[PDB]
């Protein structure tokens, strides 16, 4: 029997799933993917693309109408009748979406046909994670839906420049992205909120800090200069993994971030400091300036103007770690090649191999010391570099 | 040994799904896709929903650039420089496009970073296949990406009519999809080869003809098959490839439009083409079989009722009309029936509907379910059987 | 849990095993074993060790209260209590009998503890099937527990003689095996069914028998000699399968055996004619000499005698058939190499590898023209051989 | 492919039973046998009961040789002749019975054609697991040989008698099992040598010793633990070791040659060592625990009760008994604990017993069940812990 065999089937895989770390889970998942691509029809296929762009828009009308947050405290299972009454939504259309939702675990369906709420309900009733979502519907979306004709129209050119790739035809400016979301209210909050997501694990978990000082002494230098540190999660992980390493730890951002930085920043320990990184780096001879996540939004020649604020203020000790993807040469996964797409519509910038980051830095006058990686098999890696 | 463990799972995968048929392929299928969703973290969760809308972008770069055809007729695999210079791309950007492509089996990257087709590019390469992910890259995302908005706006309404969904919000008129697509000359086109897509398996495979026949003769002249909706008449041609013998007219009823373009892959004889509108009354009169296959489904209540209220009045009692349509479950149903349901409520205002709910639909016009043969597993496709009450 | 785990690995094994031919299930098997004993805890090896040697003993109580083969027509499960009393065992005997048979699959005990035929039930049944493990119970059990004081006495020898093995000391007596059990009544009778089991598949699946005729003609010849054939199971086969070929078709056995085989021979078409294989053979200038499962019974200077006494009869075209097992040089299976302990221990003789049986039959005279397995992964084979 | 889908079982298994405890695995193994059977054809069943008697006579020879030993401490590959030569074995029986052990584990076969320990290799090298493999040889096997014409000649009794069982055709004695050892020089060494195996795991991982000791003083000098036939005095050491502050005497009572046998392995302090014969009154009064581990299962109800009947006098209100032995289920036993049964009614007249078959045993002893600690899975061993009625 199929059923039979389709339940022996996950038992299976759940079993190995539970005795490996994240890591191997993360890679049993991809061939889960990869086998549900090889074995669909060619129909499936079709249908496959053509439906899972339902996902979304269907998620983001769950989170306009609290859906989420609200089944995610529920203590008993809800009918559509009783969620559609609760949160203002017409009860056919309110069935229809939780038969929908259900169909791609986005909430649980009963025996009784009634609702409860998954893991993944879980996940997009959490604030940081709801606003990936949202972010994902209302700024990536418009983007990819312009690159087809954006390029076609352009006889297919290499893509370089913040200020003429798909966001501009999508959103009808000549306004590059950052700066146009800088005059959105609405988008501005949900990008405030994206920032309270922080990702595990991190590089802390690999990075030998007491190996990488050496005999460094802050007789009053600053250790670890966050820049661009959003929440300033890496200073938080940072002074509670090492509460007694001497030396400043600042936090480097806008001031409207570190505005909202300071409620969940501990009173003590780390500084707030504004600084604009298209600015030169005021804190001179630092051990270590820090940037997670930041050169992946940029093209070369201004991911290079970032570095360049930053090396007149390096002494022979100072190391500039950048904290980012590194996808290899060859069999790069979907989490890291997706990206590389979604960025080169929006923002003009890309993924960067190892030896990508390296003749980045080099043209900075730095040079890779180390490479430490902290995730699997989708590679982030914290990579230190010296001047040359 | 993460590696092996890998491995081994995909092997044993892969045997299992050889070992049963395409209905066991695609629960099996499922089944993957289940444990995926309920395996992955909540960052990934959100990673998946943000990324896997690349792929119908990527795969229309593509088929603007006819790679998949091109490498589907490659005999060694090729490197990203000689399909850029080939297809008149950029080097970087025909590098990058391969490589997600190549993550998500759009093609396969070889060990020497060289691409060759998979499955799927083969797949992108058939014509029929082609239209059916550019029709929903430019006819289905629009209205997807306004229906949030739309009912936000409108306080969250049951959509119930064709004039007043999300499609009027996405493309600014007032029109309906299917007369709003007649005026455009840009898409009628891919609308047109998107019929020639033939789907497998189909009704005659669990059919009992025979059997339904029953006690109906064809004599003097009577019609056996009237395929209202047709299309190319791939029903018409697959009733007389798998039953040559059985007597009565086949009749294949459409558009005049859609009847020319038919008239290349009609057998010379056999067959006849018949222009009808099928919101007038229909003309055959006493058919056994009147045939409506993915018809009902794109239209509201009170259309698709008129639509079998056209057909009832030509009906003798021997008459039966067949609706081959998907048919959800009450509880359980599947994300491809689902899904549609959510996009053409969105463009058509119309839905899914259940087998309580066809007959439901077919009581308002005077008929009974008489029986049902499902065809396609585990999501319901089926032909049922109606006749007079 | 453990329970749900254990069901699906039998629901994925299954499923697999359906789906694969004799072979690949044979493979499979195998595969279970190797798992099984490199999974098991070190008392668990010297358990399974001491136990698995009541298997047989307990099947032979079975055979002697006629327990199979009445449980095999029973058309509902039976408690112990009724087959106790319908087959005159003590009560409590029988209950601990039938746990102990259920355990081992050797019948199936249903929920409400009653008994019912399992697929090993069917196989006691069968006549020959039974007489297979009275056989391994009366005459092999004995000549294993011989063997290791015989080898400590003697130094460990590489046995070569059949009256000098194991045999010997196991039935006190001077006489080779096959002379003691003609002068035993009952185990004559029980060999004499075990005559009518017919292995599955047989050497005609893959033998080319028109490639290996050619333009052999039967002007008034013999097309096929089965010597030690039995019940002619070789010969029935061949008329079935090659209805049309000319040429005569001889059975040759002693005279006892070809008596219990003309019930089930065919009327028309197969000659039954006493030789022993022993003396020279009287059939001239036959295509082809077959020996099924014969010289593997010999040691190498009696099975060159068998062999010598066919060859002076043989023609240019004439052939050799030897129709037995080869297993390979390395990763030989345990069905392949039990039966060399067992065989050397009874009659002195072994199993022999493609090289080996290509040195014996050079002794004779002969040279392999031609190997056609027909078994796998345990290999049998239909090995043609020339003269010289 | 059909080697690597066999590949791929071997690895998902082996990932499996990594993944979960000793309890599980024996689940995993048990369901790998019961797979065996269920797929092998009826020939293979037979092959299988003839040929499978083969592995304890073969390891007997290794045992005999010190071949197992030997592979055990070599750190490379060792070739046939190798072995032969160091081992005083005929080239070709040694090339012959290697074949053979390589193809059950008993050792592992290279690609080279060499010869490697496997974990079976290991096993059988240490004494205690050794002399398990040698007593099943020359004590269980002739018994099993015995036993179907004995039930035969007799008309199937049902065997409730030490002597008068197959154990007195297989050895032409009129001896019940026990008393025959005693007088056979050949064979008592190869039976103290198996005293010393110690069994893993043990009643001490799942007994609530503070729980069960409830309201129970060691002052001013009482008994904490008796263990009645104790052997080499395991389960005190092992009580000492996990409870090492807990107050009360601790008593190994056995025979004066195994007392004299277990003196070199017991600690210097804290154990006692009292000769006592448990056929007579015990002579500890007012113990809290009186301890039988797999002595009950060796003898028939009467004997059984016997012992116990001994132990009851001595008993005060707060005095348990704790039985240690095998509680297979009404239904549904494993092979383990139903092989048992069968080689020990064949030997001693006695069997294994199920939970209501011990309470009702020990009913006429005058005694109550009051718990059952569980400590192995699938086979249950388990302490049950009776108190007086
Ligand atoms: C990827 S987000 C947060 C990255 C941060 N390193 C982390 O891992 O959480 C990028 C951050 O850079 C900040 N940012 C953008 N432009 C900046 C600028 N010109 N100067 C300083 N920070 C900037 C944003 O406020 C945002 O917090
Ligand atoms: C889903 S498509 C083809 C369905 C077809 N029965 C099949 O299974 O291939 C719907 C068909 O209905 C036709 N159609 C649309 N409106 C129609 C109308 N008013 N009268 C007759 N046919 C119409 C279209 O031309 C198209 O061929
Ligand atoms: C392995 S059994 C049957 C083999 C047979 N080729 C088959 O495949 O069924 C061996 C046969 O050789 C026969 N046999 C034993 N000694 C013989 C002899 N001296 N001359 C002829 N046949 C003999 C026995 O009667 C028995 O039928
Ligand atoms: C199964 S063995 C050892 C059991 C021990 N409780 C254990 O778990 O290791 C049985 C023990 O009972 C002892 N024994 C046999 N007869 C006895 C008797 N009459 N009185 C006291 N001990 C006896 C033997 O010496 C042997 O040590
Ligand atoms: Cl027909
Ligand atoms: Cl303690």
């Amino acid at each position: 029997s199929n059923a039979e065999t389709v339940a022996a089937i996950k038992t299976l895989i759940q079993q190995l799933a539970q005795s490996t770390d994240q890591f191997g889970r993360a890679e049993i998942n991809d061939a889960l993917r990869e086998l549900q691509y090889s074995l669909e029809t060619p129909f499936d296929t079709v249908m496959r693309m053509s439906l899972d762009t339902c996902q979304v828009a269907v998620a983001r009308i769950g989170s306009d109408l609290g859906l989420f947050k609200h089944l995610s405290q529920c203590a008993s299972p809800q009918s559509a009748e009783e969620l559609a009454d609760h949160l203002g939504c017409g009860r056919e259309l309110m069935s229809r979406l939780l038969r929908y939702m259900a169909s791609v675990r986005m909430v649980q369906q009963t025996d009784d046909i009634k609702y409860i709420s998954s893991n993944i309900t879980q996940t997009l009733a959490v604030p940081g994670l709801e606003a990936g979502m949202r972010h994902a519907f209302e700024n990536l979306w418009p983007v990819l839906m312009a690159l087809p004709d954006f390029l076609a129209e352009r006889k297919y050119p290499d893509i370089v420049d913040a200020k003429d790739t798909a966001f501009q035809k999508a959103f009808n400016t000549d306004q590059d992205c950052f700066h146009w979301l800088a005059t959105q209210p609405t988008r501005i909050a949900n990008f405030k909120v994206l920032l309270t997501d922080e990702r595990t694990p991190n590089f802390l978990s690999t990075f030998p800090l007491e190996k990488e000082l050496g005999s460094w002494s802050a007789e009053e230098k600053a250790l670890f200069v966050d820049i661009g540190g959003g929440m300033g999660h890496a200073c938080i992980r940072l002074r509670e993994k090492y509460p007694n390493q001497p030396g400043r730890v600042i936090l480097q951002d806008l001031p409207p971030v570190l505005q909202a930085a300071q409620a969940t920043l501990p009173l003590s320990g780390i500084e707030s400091m504004p600084h604009n990184f298209h600015t030169p780096q005021p804190v001179q001879g630092a051990k270590f300036y820090f940037l997670r996540l930041i050169l992946r939004d940029f093209p070369d020649h201004q991911a290079l103007e970032i570095l360049q604020n930053i090396v007149p203020a390096m002494d022979a000790e100072s190391r500039i770690v950048i904290d980012d993807g590194v996808p290899p040469e060859k069999g790069a996964r979907w989490a890291e090649t997706g990206t590389d797409i979604c960025i080169m519509s929006a923002l003009g910038s890309k993924e960067r191999t190892q030896r990508q980051w390296e003749e980045l830095a080099a043209k900075a006058g730095l040079q890779l010391q180390a490479l430490y990686q902290y995730t699997w098999p989708v590679v982030n890696a914290a990579m230190v570099f010296s001047l040359q």
